[PDB]
């Protein structure tokens, strides 16, 4: 079996991405973050405390023919963001883009933090890290990867995350018209429940490629590319007027900027983000201080690949029984 579908931009900064999700017979669709740094498929729910609801679609088990209480499982998670959630559990049938698992563990949120009730447009989570981060307890979960696996043509899925546009999930196959070139592939540790790797090194703008070795986090979920302070600082030396803000909380650069691109190594291959993906805009409404795209992973403890790395590339994210990650230019 394969699966296929659009994944869409939540705004005009790509802050995250929302991919269509059926839930339950019949068909609920909510639209969900896909995130390849967590392991929970949770969502807001009819047992979502009502005044931390504002316009989000719920899941409502009680209308599913096929969802079944999971008696005694609880789940609660906080993101590397200060967000939080929590619950009780569900099975029931969830279907991505053609792609069908049954017997799915679907989180149903009894609390959310304010960042997401604050945000109408996602209705919830897909975690698609290793299921060894699942929060289920006292019996832990599988992702819906990991339960779709044995059915899928291949062990894969992959993530075309577009740039003010949108982009594809794809399950159980690779597109060998999305890219160009050759995908390079990299080894994974999953000692952590990521999907960790290893870069290469970095260039920024036209300067020489500087070979050091940046482990990371292909992170989906995360918005922003985090890495270690000299890499960040040698990239907005290159910005005129560009400076850390201790008050807005990183680097801000002046909105009449034109800003370098940023080149990642994988293996002997390089993937180069546009300057344009690293403008995140004013950093309030009228403001002529924007927000970087590049940021320090200093005081998170991991450098993280997210939105603004992964949607120069098209990545391939292989569970097979090596588990490893593939990147090609598109
Ligand atoms: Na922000």
């Amino acid at each position: 079996s394969t699966g296929s579908a659009t994944t869409t931009p939540i705004d005009s900064l790509d802050d995250a991405y929302i991919t269509p999700v059926q839930i339950g017979t019949p068909a609920q669709t909510l639209n969900l973050d896909f995130d390849t740094g967590s392991s929970d498929l949770w969502v807001f729910s009819s047992e979502t405390t009502a005044s931390e609801v504002d316009g989000q679609t719920i899941y409502t088990p009680s209308k599913s023919t096929t969802a079944k209480l999971l008696s005694g499982a609880t789940w609660s998670i906080s993101y590397g963001d200060g967000s939080s959630s929590s619950g009780d559990v569900y099975t029931d049938t969830v279907s991505v883009g053609g792609l069908t698992v049954t017997g799915q563990a679907v989180e149903s949120a009894k609390k959310v933090s304010s960042s997401f009730t604050e945000d109408s447009t996602i209705d919830g989570l897909l975690g698609l890290a290793f299921s060894t981060l699942n929060t289920v307890s006292p019996t832990q979960q599988k992702t819906f990867f990991d339960n779709a696996k044995a059915s899928l043509d291949s062990p894969v899925f992959t993530a075309d995350l577009g740039y003010h546009a949108p982009g594809t999930y794809n399950f159980g196959f690779i597109d060998t018209t999305a890219y160009t070139g050759s995908i390079t592939y990299t080894a994974v540790s999953t000692k952590q429940g990521f999907w960790e790797w290893t870069s290469t090194g970095y260039a920024v703008g036209s300067g020489t490629f500087k070979s050091t070795s940046i482990d990371g986090i292909a992170d989906t979920g995360t918005t922003l590319l985090y890495l270690p302070a000299t890499v960040v600082s040698a990239y907005w030396a290159q910005v005129s007027g560009a400076k850390s803000s201790s008050s807005v909380g990183g680097y801000v650069f002046p909105c009449s900027a034109t800003l370098p691109s940023f080149t990642f190594g994988v293996g002997s291959a390089r993937i180069v983000i546009p300057g344009d993906y690293i403008d995140f805009g004013p950093i309030s409404t009228g403001s002529s201080s924007c927000f970087g795209g590049i940021q320090s992973s200093a005081g998170i403890g991991i450098n993280i690949f997210g939105d603004v790395a992964l949607k120069a590339a098209f990545v391939v994210f292989n569970g097979a029984t090596t588990p490893t990650l593939g990147f090609a230019s598109k």
